[PDB]
């Protein structure tokens, strides 16, 4: 079963990538199951600002690795991030600032939760879906 672990914010990079201090080591983390646009693309700045605000204003930040691989080929930690108990991955998708993507079996525990959030954002024609 999955478990949440403490992590400290170093710096928000963009919508789905952040630098955190995990177990005393500075690491770049990439959010599982989602894809925010590049800062240079439509809604890119919006997604960056959303994530930045959410992580910087948080009292507690936690990371939750899935059951599979914990890092990607670029050395980035792969996890679900929580800001005061609220999952950032889900928040972005629910806001239509990120699409469900890179769904790989083994690291897809929250796939249904995220797809539900995407469907609602799409139904509401929010941002990316506008
Ligand atoms: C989210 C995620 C991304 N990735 C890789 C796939 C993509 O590789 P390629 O760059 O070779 O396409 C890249 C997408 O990241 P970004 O969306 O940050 O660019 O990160 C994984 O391997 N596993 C994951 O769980
Ligand atoms: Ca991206």
């Amino acid at each position: 079963k999955l478990h949440k672990e403490p992590a400290t914010l170093i710096k928000a990079i963009d919508g789905d990538t952040v630098k955190l201090m995990y177990k005393g080591q500075p690491m770049t983390f990439r959010l599982l199951l989602v894809d925010t646009p590049e800062f240079n693309e439509k809604y890119g700045p919006e997604a960056s600002a959303f994530t930045k605000k959410m992580v910087e204003n948080a009292k507690k930040i936690e990371v939750e690795f899935d059951k599979g691989q914990r890092t990607d080929k670029y050395g980035r930690g792969l996890a679900y991030k929580y800001a005061d108990g609220k999952m950032v991955n889900e928040a972005l998708v629910r806001q239509g600032l990120a699409k469900v993507a890179y769904v790989y079996k083994g690291n897809n525990t929250h796939e249904q939760l995220l797809r539900k959030a995407e469907a609602q954002a799409k139904k509401e024609k929010l941002n990316i879906w506008s």
